[PDB]
């Protein structure tokens, strides 16, 4: 009797994606320019300062005022105290908070089957706290010829988005088919025999396991996803597996739960 385990196995999603790299934007922003020559006197905000349109942001040299051209937040500030400017100088970023984007670019390959709506999910970090889900809003029409790419445009939506700030760095995980309603199944329970794949059922009565012919539909991060003459709460073996035939006497050592029918991502 070969010892193996077995899981009790359940239908579920299974999801393929494209991975991609983005940062955090703002739809609504304006740069921060004098209206005359001169130097900065004083600078009446911080990173992270709310101004009204119209708002007095900085001095210059008489003395002239730097005023904001929006309503918003200050992201960025590009000028010191003591620096000469001029009409064309960046001295400060303003944006809003509440028109947050996530901006990408895909290879044309795989634009055509990108559409408004998809889901995505927005990472800074491994944690779940660091992760958030979107939908893609936009696909720009411009195919930028030297990269291959087109600009593809995402809105986070759901909670706690206060964590996705807005300069940030994201991997983007945007996801282009769902396999549902599917076995599930770790990976190494698949056995590749006379060019075919096939797994083992575990009867309980009998102590022993019948050989199935499965198809492979999707695979990834050591899931499978299959189809075949397999059934929720069939008892599949994944431990052992190379040691078996069809017929083959075994042992159950221990069963494990079956793999969340929800989707990995």
């Amino acid at each position: 009797r070969f010892p193996v385990i077995a899981m009790k196995v359940k239908k579920g999603i299974l999801s393929d994606y494209l991975s991609l790299n983005g940062d955090v934007d703002t739809k609504v922003k304006a740069d921060i320019f004098p209206d005359a020559v001169g130097k900065i006197t004083s600078l009446r905000i911080k990173l992270g300062a709310y101004v009204q349109k119209g708002q007095i942001v900085a001095t210059l040299d008489l003395k002239s005022p730097v005023r904001a051209p929006i309503s918003g937040y200050i992201l960025n500030i590009t000028k010191k105290i003591g620096e000469t400017v001029n009409p064309q100088s960046n001295i400060a970023v303003v944006g809003r908070i509440d028109t947050k984007q996530i901006l990408t670019y895909v290879s044309e390959k795989y634009i055509s089957n990108i559409k408004v709506g998809n889901d995505a999910i927005i990472e800074v970090g491994a944690y779940s706290n660091e992760k958030f889900k979107a939908k893609v809003s936009e696909i720009s029409p411009i195919l930028d010829s030297k990269s291959r790419t087109i600009e593809v445009y995402l809105t986070p939506i759901g909670s706690n988005l206060d964590k996705l700030i807005i300069g940030m760095f994201s991997k983007i995980k945007l996801i282009t088919k769902r396999f549902k309603d599917v076995i599930k199944i770790s990976r190494e329970a698949v056995v590749e025999r006379e060019g075919k794949k096939f797994v083992f059922k575990v009867d309980l009565e009998s102590k022993s396991v019948q050989m199935l012919p499965i198809t492979v539909l999707f695979e990834i991060d050591n899931i499978v996803a299959l189809s075949g003459e397999v059934e929720e709460n069939d008892l599949i073996v994944v431990e052992g597996m190379s040691a078996l035939s069809n017929g083959s006497l075994i042992n159950l050592v221990d069963t494990k739960e079956g793999l969340s029918a929800e989707s990995n991502i």
